[PDB]
C-alpha cells in the first residue's frame, strides 16, 4: 500500500575505545543475534553482566541496579519469504548498553 | 548497487525514566534534518562530567560518558526522487553510563 526502493550499498561512519562495556559500574556483553530473513541480519544486543552495580572496590552493590538502555530501531524482513529482495518494516527494541540506577 | 523494495506498512512490534535515575544521568537534544528520514532525531547528552553519589552529590572520581550505536538513516537519491534512497550510517548517543576511568 505505500512502497519504496533502496540502495543498501553505504558510506560514513573511524572508532576506538568503547570498552565502555568493561569500565561502566553496569558492565555488559554482547549476544549476537543472527536472523538471515532479516536486514541486517546481524544485530548485537547488549545483556547486562549483574544485577547490582559495581563497587569503587569492584565489587557488586545490590542496592543499585544495572538496566539496559534501549532504543526502538526499524529493521527489514522479507515479505514474502523465499523473496531475497522484497522486504517489509519491523520495529524492535535494541539494549545498546547498561546505565546504573537508584531503584525508588 | 544491491538494491530492494520495501512497504512502509509497520506490522508488528515490539516510559521508563531511566535517565533520571542513573547515576549518569543525561537530557536530550533536538538534530532535525529536513533532507533525512527521519528528520528528527533525539540525541542524547550526558549532564556531568562526574557520576551521581549515593548521596546524591557529583563525585569526579568517574566519569558520564555517552553510549552510542550506528544507526541508518534515508537520503533521497537521486534526490528529488520521493521514492528510491540511499543509505547513510550515523552514530547515536542513546544514553549515558558511569564508568572508572585510567
Ligand atoms: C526509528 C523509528 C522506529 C522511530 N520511529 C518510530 O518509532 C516510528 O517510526 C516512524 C517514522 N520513521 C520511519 O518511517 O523510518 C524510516 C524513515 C527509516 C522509514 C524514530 O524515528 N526514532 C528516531 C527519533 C528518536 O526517536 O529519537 C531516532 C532513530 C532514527 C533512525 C533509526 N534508524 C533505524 O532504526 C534503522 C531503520 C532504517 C533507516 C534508514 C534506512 C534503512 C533502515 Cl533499515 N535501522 C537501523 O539503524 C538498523 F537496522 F541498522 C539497526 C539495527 C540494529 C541496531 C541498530 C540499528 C532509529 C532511530
Amino acid at each position: 500500500p505505500r512502497t519504496v526502493m533502496v540502495n543498501l550499498n553505504i558510506h560514513n561512519r573511524p572508532k576506538r575505545s568503547s570498552d565502555y562495556y568493561n569500565r561502566s559500574t553496569s558492565p555488559w556483553n554482547l549476544h549476537r543475534n543472527e536472523d538471515p530473513e532479516r536486514y541486517p541480519s546481524v544485530i548485537w544486543e547488549a545483556k547486562c553482566r549483574h544485577l547490582g552495580c559495581i563497587n569503587a572496590d569492584g565489587n557488586v552493590d545490590y542496592h543499585m541496579n544495572s538496566v539496559p538502555i534501549q532504543q526502538e530501531i526499524l529493521v527489514l524482513r522479507r515479505e514474502p519469504p523465499h523473496c531475497p529482495n522484497s522486504f517489509r518494516l519491523e520495529k524492535i527494541l535494541v539494549s545498546v548498553g547498561c546505565t546504573c540506577v537508584t531503584p525508588i
